[PDB]
This record gives structure tokens, sequence and C-alpha cells, in this order.
């Protein structure tokens, strides 16, 4: 048993939502909450300025220092890093961004990320800014992703039109 509360269940393992990312992050506080990151970890827009500006920051400025240490992430590779105020940890996960040519076929190496832990809370890896659709994006998440996946989708218009054409 688990503190998500309102989700319906898709599959064995995969669950969805229509609700704000980083408001469901700051009821839950989950273990892993998965940002939507470029391999820069510069968190702009999207989900990644939101949950961003949600720690007043402080997820870049940690995220700066990864960088300088490490260098860039690969498309389709992650990092975890601090969850600040939203969950122990964040998974920093780097989805293909279409509206920068990237191979579609990277979505199921980012999602295969997630199988890394029991459980997490994520948005779509791929959709909104990242120009991918997200239906598919949702069904790379089900055929890839054996670990229990609690999936945001901010735009109840979005939420609708995932469910209603789910297989
Ligand atoms: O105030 S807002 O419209 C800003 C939005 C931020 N939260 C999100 N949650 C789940 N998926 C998302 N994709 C993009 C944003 C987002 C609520």
């Amino acid at each position: 048993v688990n503190s998500f509360s309102g989700y319906l269940k898709l599959t064995d393992n995969v669950y969805i939502k229509n609700a704000d990312i980083v408001e469901e992050a700051k009821k839950v506080k989950p273990t892993v909450v998965v940002n939507a990151a470029n391999v820069y970890l510069k968190h702009g827009g999207g989900v990644a300025g939101a949950l961003n500006k949600a720690t007043n920051n402080a997820m870049q400025v940690e995220s700066d220092d990864y960088i300088a240490t490490n260098g860039p992430l690969k498309v389709g590779g992650s990092c975890v890093l601090s969850g600040h105020n939203l969950a122990k940890h964040c998974l920093h996960v780097v989805g293909p961004n279409v509206n920068k040519g990237e191979d579609i076929q990277l979505l199921k190496s980012a999602y295969e990320n997630f199988n890394q832990h029991e459980v997490l809370l994520a948005p779509l890896l791929s959709a909104g800014i990242f120009g991918a659709d997200p239906i598919h994006s949702l069904r790379v998440c089900v055929d890839t992703v054996r670990t229990n996946v609690y999936l945001a989708v901010f735009d109840k218009n979005l939420y609708d039109k995932l469910v209603s054409s789910f297989l």
C-alpha cells in the first residue's frame, strides 16, 4: 500500500492522474520524482522549469555542480540527485526532444531508467515541450516500465484523450 490517491489503474504497474506533478510531489513526498530533464540539466521550462521553481532554484544550483563535475547526460540517460522539498530523490531523465531532431527510439531507453526504482512519480517522457506524441509516450511507458509508476498529466484535455484511447 502507498499514499498515491485518485489514480486510474492502466495496467498491473502503471497508474495515471490529471495532476500538477509539483503539487502531487508536495503532497505525497514520494521516494522518487522524475524530472523531464535535458542533457545540460538546464531547468528552464516545462516540467523541469516548474519543479526547479518549486525548489526555489536549489535544483538548478545542485544541477550546475553536477554538470561541472560530470559533463552532460546522454539522451536516453539519467542521474539521481536530491528531491529537495519535493521528494527524497529526483531522477533526472532525458527523453529525446523532437524539436531538436533526436531519435524517438531513444524514448524506450529513457523509460528503462525507471526500472531502477521500485516506485516513481513521473511525467510522460518527451511530452509537452519535448514535442513527442503523448499517446506514443504512454504506450512506450506501459511496454517498458516494469516498476510501479504514477503518471501525472497536467492538461485535463490530454488526460481524457490518453485514457479514452488507451489499449
Ligand atoms: O500551473 S501549471 O499549468 C504548470 C504545470 C506544472 N505541472 C505539470 N505536471 C504534470 N505534467 C506537466 N507537464 C508540464 C507541466 C506539468 C501546472
